[PDB]
């Protein structure tokens, strides 16, 4: 039911770290921020 500046920032430093070099430290952090809204989705 989540939709704001957290699913905006998640996709935005995604995109970031993706269309640029992306890094395991980065990788980790959107790792826990998908994973947590997934475990409380609806």
């Amino acid at each position: 039911m989540i939709s704001n500046a957290k699913i905006a920032r998640i996709n935005e430093l995604a995109a970031k770290a993706k269309a640029g070099v992306i890094t395991e430290e980065e990788k980790a952090e959107q790792q826990k921020l998908r994973q947590e809204y997934l475990k409380g989705f609806r």
